[PDB]
């Protein structure tokens, strides 16, 4: 299956965090990276009192089930010092989100796919568009159309 993963980091040298994450992602069993987007430097969306983010997107081919892939992405986050609390949108060393998993629609307590807010986030959609410009969501909406329609500002590079 082809899964699209979003990467975010705004603490403890984001470039080192993301290069380390790419290596660890390549190490997941039964999986291999297909493509990596450019690295973008984005102002925080949501709480503004935190450093700018390094955001990227990766296409991964995997034969793991969606929740098994999650187990590995959460292990990598933890390995790189991610400590979550119920208070959610603060700074973090590493954030690995599953944006899409094949054409699956998943709605469980652990996993909501497509990512519940990705159509509202330019820092997820632009990097994704760079690696999969003709992508179509499970609901039939085209990625290119969402970007053209919403007029999201373009992103700067890291
Ligand atoms: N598509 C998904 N990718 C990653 N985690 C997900 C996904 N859907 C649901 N989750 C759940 O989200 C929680 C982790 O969210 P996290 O702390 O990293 O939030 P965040 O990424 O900082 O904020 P947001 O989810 O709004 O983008 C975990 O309980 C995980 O099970
Ligand atoms: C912290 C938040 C909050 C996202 C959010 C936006 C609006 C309402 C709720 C949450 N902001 C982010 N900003 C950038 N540039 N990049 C991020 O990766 C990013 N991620 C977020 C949480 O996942
Ligand atoms: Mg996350
Ligand atoms: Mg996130």
């Amino acid at each position: 299956t082809v899964a699209y993963i979003a990467i975010g980091s705004n603490l403890a040298s984001p470039l080192e965090q993301v290069n380390a994450a790419l290596k660890a992602l390549g190490d997941i069993p039964e999986s291999h990276i297909l493509t990596v987007s450019s690295f973008y430097r984005t102002p925080p969306l949501g709480p503004q009192d935190q450093p700018d983010y390094l955001n990227a997107a990766v296409a991964l081919e995997t034969s793991l089930a969606p929740e098994e892939l999650l187990n590995h992405t959460q292990r990598i986050e933890l390995q790189q010092g991610r400590v979550r609390k119920a208070e959610r949108w603060g700074p973090r060393t590493l954030d690995l989100d599953i944006m899409l998993f094949g054409n699956e629609v998943i709605n469980t307590e652990r996993l909501t796919v497509p990512h519940y807010d990705m159509k509202n986030r330019g820092f997820m959609l632009w990097p994704l568009f760079e690696i999969a410009p003709e992508l179509v969501f499970p609901d039939g909406e085209m990625l290119r159309q969402i970007l053209h329609t919403r007029a999201f500002d373009k992103l700067n590079k890291w």
